[PDB]
RNA sequence: UCGACA
DNA sequence: ATGTCG
């Protein structure tokens, strides 16, 4: 019951509120199709949030229907709300990962997708092949 | 508390 | 252990 022709994400950061990264894997091969330079100062979620929404636009480009497994729940609602729901505070350190952001937000807006996005099951299946 | 993550 | 989230 894993869709194995999917696409899968995750973040890794140094601390949190930390530096973040994400990348997006080919679930089946484990082929790292696309990672995100990091960024110096996020959370988690957003992360994670990022990481989805960068898999929809590089799913979308390529005309690909694929679904996307994040193992975040806060994330996968986030991306259904088009909304993210951060507390991270608004500085001049924080200000790269909320341009991020809100730009996830406006592509959401302003794009259509029918990908399923899928909740990783890690308690019955293991770690999420994107993991860091 | 429970759930999912970092 | 603590921080991010619902
Ligand atoms: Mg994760
Ligand atoms: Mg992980």
């Amino acid at each position: 019951e894993i869709i194995w022709e999917s696409l899968s994400v995750d973040v890794g950061s140094q601390g949190n509120p930390g530096i973040v990264e994400y990348k997006g894997v080919d679930t089946k091969t484990g082929e790292v199709l696309f990672e995100r330079e990091p960024i110096p100062i996020g959370t988690n979620n957003m992360g994670e949030f990022l990481a989805i929404v960068h898999g929809l636009r590089y799913l979308k480009e390529r005309n690909s229907r694929k679904p996307i497994y994040s193992n975040s729940q806060t994330a996968i609602k986030w991306v259904k709300d088009k909304k993210a729901k951060s507390t991270l505070v608004r500085n001049e350190e924080t200000a790269l990962i909320w341009k991020l952001v809100d730009e996830a937000e406006e592509w959401l807006n302003t794009h259509t997708y029918e990908t399923p996005i899928l909740k990783w099951q890690t308690d019955k299946w293991g770690e999420i092949k994107a993991d860091y």
